[PDB]
């Protein structure tokens, strides 16, 4: 007898981790940072609701196509939402330009109010009731647009028209107005005589002349003609101006831009539940307490960051180990307040207390560690969604692979980081466990002797109040030196 | 004598490796993984032959200029060459909208097969053969493109043409017509008569009029006046219509995009020759074993990834060293069948035996680690070419700094990963033959005195069968204890 | 007594580094490499001034619109500074064209040339000098833009114009020319008589008729009409050829590019001074002898590398300890000329002497460490200024994530290797001075007996001579063997 043993963890723990040299190392203890769950459903953000446009596309709410639902209590909004293919669009056919600009303006905007620059009751001159059609139904009825006029020839005139409106709010107003594309020259007659005519719209921005380009079509939505919408910005203290001689589409409502900020349009075909987060993505929402994810590349809120893996976990602790009688051969179930200690094999002693002097200081440095690895990604990059048109494929494509490139890039440095560190973080724990035994035998030096699997046999009496000595690095070789010195020449000549 | 030393390989290795902290470390075993060379020529990619355009650029080769090719053969492709410079392009001078989108789609298209919509014998009220100049020659006489049909005015009449396809097949249609531009009035009235016309055609989602923009211009080809040409995909079951009173430049055949996969237009002045490749780039082919290369950027096919690097070598196995007795000295050329072992010098040893137990460990740990780092960059950025028109300069160069950016980003990445896993690895075997020897010292503990270069002297005798007690981690003191016990309080008290 | 001791330096330092596991180390030797300082001056780059545009916009420079300077001198510059909301652009409101691409052609210019290609005084046809306007003053007086003549009708006719330049120099040309916009019909017959007109352009590459866009505006500067300019590269040997009816700004002058390379536009409020740097910043100058700064995203010249950080410490040596009698407990303030050592107690000795065999074998792959990871970025990402007009948000949003996302990355790139070279750094002077200590114990073996605070005491007199034994690598044990192969059994059976 007579023994003491430098010693080290071990216990229930089944958890693997990987490093740059080995996979599917059991530790025991680790840390998952990859969240890889969502709910399935859509959610408001921090409190506040998403626009839900149901089958609606965005040209369709803003025109206000008699599908749509109009939004009369001009909420704000944490997102949009919008179907993959929308089933109400532009009723009437035709074309939006710079429908996609005004799409990704709509990702920097939470909310409108719509107000009435020029009502509907208002064109004296003109027939502001007929312009309906069997394209754009409402309840079975012919119809249109809720938020254009389609003015159409009165007694066979149709007056020039030339119309203002100065935008005396404090916030920009996003116009919309159009222009009537018909099948032939008969058509163009029958509705605004004036055979040759223009729409022509000036700001102090924006100088623009139209014409109708009038051509023979397939059927679209049971129509050949075809009606283009055109949109501005009129910035405060500005005015805007119209003036026709036909086939005008009049805005009658304007939308003002009441709150800028964070916002996105999610394409998904989900609808809205009775449900909350704070990181929504278009299958689903996200519980955003890990750093990592890899549900979906399009999350917005305050959102962990998207990794292409299925697996990312950091090691906290040591390996996993029975496990008898020194560190050389394995990790002693039997510790527990620690990562690092001794075994009393004494006269009394029974053995299995912790060296938390240098257990604490890992403990430190590793949960310290682990914060200071996430907090690396902070500035990790987050893609943002945008839309093309078909004659815009190449900076589609660029958008694409610029995404794509980032998010690689961030998961190779994010996979990287785990695993040099968790080779680091193990490579610690050897060597804490080798510093624990040179701290012991740099005291007991001649007193006592290395068996070399991980213990020392003492060739003098310790003592219980002697085995902390070597605990709190206060062991004294004088104190039992001239005894040991003694007792193993008795061995030098013993049996 | 009675000795035992702890020693690891070296051999005839003049290959070289660097780290962070080193540069021209010479090592034992060592792997390439930078491709460096290529065949100069232009190769089918995997058995399918390129496209090679010769001295055409795709617009002349899609509106059929005289002097280009056709592919009636309607082949598939794996890629399309096309010179820097084309001399075929648009023989009669103009311009052809939209052309680097177009080139866009070609990156995306396999193969197309000709069909014919508006034969050139059906234009009945018009003249389909006199519309032919010196510009388009074709052995010498004057002629036009072969695709598209230049309608001329027939007995000074030119009735108003309306014309329409339906698209009946499954396939998407590429359809390309044109616009001819006069020099002055006279010219309008020579070929068209009525002096206002216009070329109108109509789609489900196309809306287009267009009109003569006579103007006097430089001779181009020998010509003041212009042709533009036009293009859409006619989606299946959409149709398509033309109106026009003059100018019109009409379709003959349209393209069936009859496959869509990987391909892309390759600049390149090579011509074609019997090879086959893998991974094909602009100067030459590939021979894609390794993971990286440096040849060029822009390679397709089954390639290695692209790094701005002149050398690129992993570190597999020990430093190189004479270097004799002991691994404090250095290594031994006396080491055949392993990285680590023993020397025996014993009563009837000689010496040299590898502990494999240790060896394959580490032949295990490293060429799984040199698998495991090739496939971290799995997802490297590989580059795309694109074009861009002489008003896109801005995109074109956030394209070019993207495509940079990301090469230099991954060139940053796959050299930190290589310098820094190769000082981990050579660090490896410092660690093992350090680790080795205590497995020695943990056993033969006072039988034997170690002698600080690397070796032990015995203080018994060991026997052959003993020298494999210490191999198999098998040696049991007490077998000697008493032995050696003796002789060594001799020496204590010998000479 | 009779002993020595392995140890390493300190001194004054209170320089802090940081680790991935540690912060605020404070170490010996530590190299700041993070420029964080500027001298809010704008100046000249390498001996070569900026183009100072003052409060004009580089539309109103290159029209020379009144309040302008023009550069008569035809300097050439190293880049262009112009305000972030320039007072001087369009005085006569309008329009100009492909503005943004243009200011990005500026970019890689360096120098001008202008030259007159159609006199002021050569439009014998038309009024060229009643071309003003109270928009346009100069000393209070109406005036025009200096560059394009505002050419009106003479006596209540206005001859159709064809004019031609033929671009016989070897130099790019910049022709700049525009059309007028008028507010009402009269207006249109008041100045250019024919109702209705057109300004037609012909090149070699550029085909392009311009028609008078009446319409109904608010008033701009006085103004509610407008003016479109246009602008086009006339490359060497070709001709440009101008025909129009009416409404024609014609050029006067035109710019030969004379010199291209590196340039910019900076937008930045500072007016220039007497001083010159390597690297400009639009907020002021860098003296770039670091390899890293944090100033200003958009640096120009030869510029140090720009991340996101506040600090950013390599470390060079130890860390810093009073500290007494050997490595385990501190390091050295004794120790000057070097940073591993030892330390004489003899009969006659005092200690502190350096062992520069492996003190500079530090200095050489630290400070070769250093240099080595300053290149490492080399070719990391630097930014580059561009424009978009207000229909280009997505690609302004496309680049501006772009050059985010790789500022965020190469951040990630700088902060991690400072920080893992610097635990590599430390660990290895840890490991120096371990090793160093086995040096010394595998050569005193039997006459020493390590004390386990980092010391040996003599079982043998060594005197100085042999004191440089164990320094040298050449203390034999055989020379003292014997002698302390006595007197430690004096030990063992002494008190
Ligand atoms: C949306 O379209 C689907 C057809 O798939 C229909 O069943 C559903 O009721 C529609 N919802 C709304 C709000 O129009
Ligand atoms: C391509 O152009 C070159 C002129 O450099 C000519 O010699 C060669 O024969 C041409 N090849 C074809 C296929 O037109
Ligand atoms: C630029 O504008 C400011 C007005 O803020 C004026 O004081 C200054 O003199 C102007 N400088 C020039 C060169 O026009």
């Amino acid at each position: 007898g007579d023994r003491i043993c430098i010693g080290y963890h071990a216990n229930n723990s089944t958890t693997q981790v990987d490093t740059i040299m080995e996979k599917n190392v059991t530790v025991t203890h680790a840390q998952d940072i990859l969240e890889k769950e969502h709910n399935g459903r859509l959610c408001s953000l921090k409190g506040v609701k998403p626009l839900i446009l149901k089958n609606c596309s965005v040209a369709g709410w803003l025109l206000g196509n008699p599908m749509c639902d109009e939004f009369l209590n001009a909420p704000e909004w944490s997102y949009i939402v919008e179907k993959d293919r929308p089933s109400n669009g532009l009723c009437y056919p035709g074309t939006f330009n710079y429908y996609e600009e005004l799409k990704h303006l709509m990702s920097s905007t939470n909310q409108f109010e719509k107000i009435q620059i020029f009502p509907r009751s208002s064109w004296s001159n003109h027939d502001a009731s007929s312009g309906v059609s069997s394209a754009c139904p409402y309840n079975g009825r012919s119809s249109f647009f809720r938020n254009v006029v389609w003015l159409i020839k009165k007694n066979n005139v149709y007056r020039t028209i030339t119309r203002t409106y100065n935008n005396t709010n404090i916030e920009d107003l996003l116009i919309i107005w159009g222009i009537h594309h018909p099948n032939n020259a008969a058509e163009q007659i029958k509705l605004y005589q004036n055979p040759s005519t223009y729409v022509s719209v000036g700001t102090s921005t924006l100088n623009q002349r139209s014409i109708p380009e009038i051509a023979t079509r397939p059927k679209v939505n049971g129509l050949s003609s075809r009606m283009e919408f055109f949109w501005t910005i009129l910035r405060p203290n500005d005015s805007i101006t119209f003036e026709s001689t036909g086939n005008f589409i009049a805005p009658e409502y304007a939308y003002k831009i009441v709150k800028k900020g964070d916002s996105a349009i999610m394409k998904s075909e989900l609808s809205y539940s009775n449900c909350d987060t704070k990181c929504q993505t278009p299958v689903g929402a996200i519980n955003s307490s890990m750093p990592f994810h890899n549900v979906h590349p399009f999350a917005i809120g305050e959102c962990p960051k998207y990794v292409k893996l299925k697996k990312l976990v950091l090691a906290t602790g040591l390996r996993n180990i029975g496990a008898i009688a020194g560190f050389i051969e394995g990790g002693w179930q039997g510790m527990v307040d620690g990562w690092y200690g001794y075994h009393h094999s004494n006269e009394q002693g029974s053995g299995y207390a912790a060296d938390k002097e240098s257990t604490q200081k890992a403990v430190d440095g590793i949960t310290n560690k682990v914060n200071s690895i996430i907090s690396k990604m902070n500035s990790q990059f987050e893609a943002v969604g945008k839309e093309f048109n078909n004659l815009e494929r190449r900076i589609e494509n660029l958008n694409k692979k610029m995404e794509d490139g980032f998010i690689d890039v961030w998961t190779y440095n994010a996979e990287l980081l785990v695993l040099m560190e968790n080779e680091r973080t193990l490579d610690l724990h050897d060597s804490n466990v080798k510093n624990l035994y040179d701290k012991v035998r740099r005291q007991l030096r001649d007193n006592a002797k290395e068996l070399g699997n991980g213990c020392f046999e003492f060739y003098h009496r310790c003592d219980n109040k002697c085995m902390e000595s070597v605990r709190n690095g206060t062991y004294d070789y004088p104190q039992y030196s001239e005894e040991s010195r003694l007792k193993r020449e008795e061995i030098d000549s013993g049996l």
